[PDB]
């Protein structure tokens, strides 16, 4: 057995869905990602084009728990504006968690309006319920929609 825990986010961005999309979706996004968040990486290794099945080897400078993982682009659905990216080696996988997989959906509320829901489930191990916990926020992919809108709205 493992337990189940999904983590919910939210953030409204004075952006169309599509002006949001293009950037979440771009192929190019992958490799600019220390532009994006600048002085989080040691390393990062990209296998792939940028579309569905890019894997992205991260490893962050010391300090940052997890120091590396795995990331692979599990689907980027361009109808309903839905991206999955699995954590697929190291990182929480080695703290007891069998499966974890971030969901970003950007759904427009009006005709330059959306919101960014951005989310994390995991399966862990019960006796490690208690030690991840605390470790498994919704941290990153806030910081990933914070700067996504900031780069898309700031003049
Ligand atoms: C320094 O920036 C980071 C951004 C996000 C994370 C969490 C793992 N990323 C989960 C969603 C995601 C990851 C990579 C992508 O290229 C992407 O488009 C979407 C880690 C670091």
């Amino acid at each position: 057995s493992t337990v189940t825990k999904v983590i919910h986010h939210e953030l409204e961005v004075a952006a169309s869905a599509d002006d949001i999309w293009t950037v979440y979706s771009w192929p190019g996004l992958a490799k600019h990602l220390p532009d994006l968040l600048p002085g989080a990486f040691e390393k990062l290794e990209i296998i792939g084009d940028g579309g569905v099945g890019t894997i992205l080897d991260m490893t962050f400078v010391p300090g940052e728990f997890p120091h590396e993982y795995k990331e692979k682009f599990i689907l980027v659905d361009n109808e309903h504006r839905l991206k999955k990216v699995q954590m697929i080696e190291g990182g929480y996988l080695d703290l007891g968690v069998t499966y974890y997989m971030d969901t970003i959906h950007v759904v427009p509320t009006g005709k330059d309006s959306c919101v960014i829901k951005s989310s994390t489930e995991y399966h862990v191990k019960p006796e490690f319920v208690k030690i991840v916990e605390p470790l498994i926020t919704t941290g990153p992919l806030a910081a990933m929609a914070d700067a996504i809108s900031k780069l898309v709205l700031e003049h």
